[PDB]
């Protein structure tokens, strides 16, 4: 029901050179379970031969055959022997194939859902639930396959032996001891997680008194305390040293129940075995075959107290990922957009972000190809929201959006935004060379075309004054350049794309008045036959526009050219006279 | 040379009920080294008795005497046995006496040095070097006393035995094997710290590409990439999976050198021992006394590879604390200040913060007792700096400061600031009840006097509108109250102190004009016969002052009363006419 999705990540589903390593690393697990009943048997045989005064020529070939199987097979769990850690040297290339196919299945999925970040608030906690869900599937798989199943199949082949070859009372002793050694490890461990979660609470409430009694050394000197903060940092460090005594003297109780159980299963077994040797039913060596075989049989059952938490944690830390992969796209688009001329039309579009307010109410216009449209108005009117719906980040509630007589909701969204190039309002940059931030528009462009269209952005003479040339660094999100040099890169990128429809949220905000008409005249021989939608707060830029739209609260109050709204005396003429003086 | 200061923290220097536990926990370390040569010897004896067909009545009292010493003495290091973890149940009360005397020796030392925070920039890194230097002395002491010295004295009593009682070639084999098992653990471990410090560098440079390609999902949709961030997150996750293969297949080389050394010291020893038994120089049981005694002799030498770093780290993480405790106070004061009337005098005081600029130049005035002095001027003139030197946070360069004809540099600074009560400019509060923030002035005051002098601060009718009464919470640094309710607590605290000299940096800054003269008239029946120094930017408060001082750049330009500077027409009269309109 839940391991049915885990075992799909065991078999790598492809690349059959890694379908062979899985069979070898499950064939050195079967060899390892047949060396825990060879070495002990060999040891008893040596003891018997020594007792029967065997010749030296027939005894040196059964001592070097024993030490070789003590090299082959492991020691304890401290010195792990050659068969194990050869299925660790070969298992690296199988858990470096599950930690690459899983976190390229969600990172290629967070970019395709919607304009809702990642169905989370910050991406600092969505990439945390993503890197933690990849280091859980691999870990969980490893524990069950190599640490839990082998351990619980090394006791069952240690009860059918001592059942076959011994006196059938020994098997019962082993079963009773091992079961107790296990139900008094799981019970007392989850009785101790009560004690440390009330310990990590207090120690951060003790250390939050030493900090804020030194964040203001400024104030403790006026009233001359200087000792009263010592007599109440002692009184909160003694309260903490009575709640770690209950978590360091409750681990001693755990290591006196795990010791008294294995100190009685080795008493009621050894004494019985000695008696049998006396009755000549067994011999010497079968007493040494019991003291050796028990000690290698409970030490793998000792690190099952760690694994009861790290497996229980990795089912709530693993299904957090597997419904993150089941989140609906919602905005999914169908033939490609057939772009011919660039005629943009809205027909009565209504839009709302979160249904409380209508952001755009009955927005309608028509842009003929080769014409520049101007959007003006106050802040928060809905100006950049129109340039979000044309690019289709968001679905509209009603109405229709047409480009060359074709609805944008019908065609594919990957072909809609190939003819549209928009410079953002506040521009972000990648954390690399600026010659790659400019070529990111059309990535197949050469170095001769990047430098050519960076002349049209007006930054070309500003980069040659820099050291290191075009491949200097911007830092993260372009913060090492400027406010204005950051922005002229974003105009430059759009020109390398050379889109059919050009959109400009903000282009002159951080630039002075001498640098707009160096670009606006340069964009005018770029926007000669290509559709342009511009919106600016400064009002001298949109004088030579073709049609000016005024937006107050998401509703168009008046439209027309520049001279038709100055003689009208509406809200545009009052906005023009307010800026002239 | 450096363990001479470590062994002083072993002996607790007092409380002789914890000078007895140190002798018991060093007497269960001598019992534990004499159970590693009792249990193996007992085991050989049992084997010999079985061979010689001993009677059952004389064999059951040497098997239950063996299992009892396997309960008493430990198992491996996984199931630690009763003698150990009885010097862990008793050692808690000795390392809870060193983790309380050390971090009350530095926390009572950071409040006594100077007005330089803590000779650091932020207290978030001075309390980090302080809590880390306390969890180092205890840890280091434990490792050497209980983990390193016992281990290296359990091999030397395993060479003088096999030297005495065996055939004098065995001792050499043990010495050769153990030494190699140790110089091929220290060498290969510090050959592997090269490989992981170049692994933690790359993994944070891989994970800083997934974050900033999702901090702006805003920008990657315009140029329609959505796959180009996948084809360069794969190309930087394969660069990382070639630098953890060199750190997970160089640990396999460590566990094939620690295995081949102990797989040859148990070959060249066991074969020789078997030969001796054949020559009837030894017997059966002396072959089992060698296979048992080696395996318990290298497993304590296995966790010496962890302890070579955690001890080397704790000498650079420990002497960072022991010159932090050797930092000079510098400003140390001598009889107590004899306060009679409260006559404050400066005689040509000069002062500089960092020797580049003279902050105060030839400041001189005289305040008769029972009079209010006013300081005015622009921002950054040196107004609050005068109220720092009178309280003596800082030593002056030249000149003299006198209170009632007594220099403040001569008397003790703990008696100087008992007659002076200053409200700070921006007021900070403790993170508890507001009835404790008000009683922190005089801590021995009762609840009837806190509520009485909170009436004089004007907050008394504002707290009874709150829920929970006087013991409501302010949060950390008073941010839960207000800007103005935060400040009226700081006036209130000063009144409970009732000092001889009252200082007011800012008292009306966050209060409106209706709440100053509710306090200023209320302070006027508090400041009736007690010296007051006030400084305010609003100029209506200091009209009825006794003497007004004007400070431009740390130099007094003009002084006198209110009417004597309006008729003078100086810089005070131009500052008065600028505020009237």
């Amino acid at each position: 029901r839940k391991l049915r999705l885990l075992s799909g990540y065991l078999w790598p589903r492809g690349s059959p050179a890694l379908q062979l390593v899985v069979l070898i690393c499950l064939g050195l697990m079967g060899l390892e379970r047949a060396l825990n009943v060879l070495v002990p048997i060999f040891y008893r045989n040596i003891v018997n031969l020594l007792t029967e005064k065997a010749p030296w020529n027939s005894l040196a070939w059964t001592v070097t055959s024993y030490v070789f199987l003590k090299f082959l097979q492991g020691g304890g769990t401290g010195s792990t022997g050659f068969v194990s850690n050869l299925r660790t040297f070969l298992w690296i290339r199988v858990q470096q194939f599950t930690s690459r196919r899983v976190e390229l299945l969600i990172f290629s999925h967070l970019h395709e859902l919607s304009l809702r970040w990642h169905l989370g608030r910050r991406t600092g906690e969505v990439l945390r639930i993503a890197d933690r869900g990849t280091s859980s599937v691999t870990g969980l798989l490893s524990y069950l396959v190599f640490n839990v199943i082998p351990t619980l199949a090394d006791i069952i082949i240690g009860i059918i032996y001592f059942s076959m070859f011994f006196n059938a009372w020994f098997g019962l002793i082993v079963f009773l001891c091992m079961s107790l050694y296990l139900t008094l490890t799981i019970v007392v461990t989850e009785w101790r997680t009560k004690f440390r979660r009330a310990m990590n609470t207090q120690e951060n409430a003790t250390r939050a008194r030493a900090v804020d009694s030194l964040l203001n050394f400024e104030t403790v000197k006026y009233y001359n305390a200087e000792s009263y903060e010592v007599e109440r940092y002692r009184e909160a460090i003694i309260k903490y040293q009575g709640l770690e005594w209950k978590s360091s003297a409750s681990l001693v109780l755990l290591n006196q129940t795990q010791n008294l159980v294995i100190g009685l299963g080795l008493l009621a077994g050894s004494l019985l075995c000695a008696y049998f040797v006396t009755e000549q039913k067994l011999q010497v060596g079968d007493y040494v075959l019991f003291g050796t075989y028990i000690i290698q049989l409970y030490m793998p059952l000792n690190w099952f107290g760690t694994y009861y938490r790290m497996i229980q944690t990795n089912f709530i830390d693993m299904e957090n990922m597997f419904d993150l992969l089941k989140e609906e796209t919602e905005v999914k688009d169908a033939g490609p957009l057939r772009f011919q001329k660039g005629r943009i039309e809205f027909e009565n579009v209504h839009f709302s972000y979160a249904d409380g307010r209508e952001t755009l109410q009955d927005v309608s216009f028509t842009v003929m190809p080769g014409q520049t449209l101007a959007l003006v108005g106050p802040s928060g009117a809905g100006k950049s929201t129109i340039l979000r719906l044309l690019f289709r980040f968001y679905d509209i509630s009603s109405g229709c959006i047409r480009i060359d007589g074709q609805d944008i909701s019908q065609v594919t969204q990957a072909s809609l935004r190939s003819h549209i190039g928009v410079v953002p309002q506040d521009t972000v940059l990648f954390n690399d060379t600026i010659a790659d931030n400019i070529r990111y528009g059309r990535v197949t462009a050469g170095n001769d075309e990047v430098e050519a269209a960076a002349q049209a952005a007006g930054i070309h003479d500003a980069i040659m004054a820099f050291p290191e040339g075009y491949r200097t660094q911007v830092g993260e999100r372009g913060l090492k350049l400027s406010g204005g040099e950051k922005q002229r890169v974003a105009i430059a990128r759009t020109i390398l794309k050379a889109p059919g429809i050009i959109l400009l949220d903000e282009a002159t905000s951080a630039l002075d008045t001498s640098n707009e008409r160096a670009i606006q005249a340069s964009l005018a021989k770029v926007c000669a036959n290509r559709t342009t939608i511009v919106v600016a707060h400064r009002l001298s830029t949109v004088v030579n526009a073709d049609q000016i739209l005024v937006i107050k609260d998401g509703c168009i109050v008046e439209r027309g050219r520049h001279e038709a709204l100055l003689s009208r005396g509406g809200v545009y003429a009052d906005m023009w006279q307010l800026q002239q003086g």
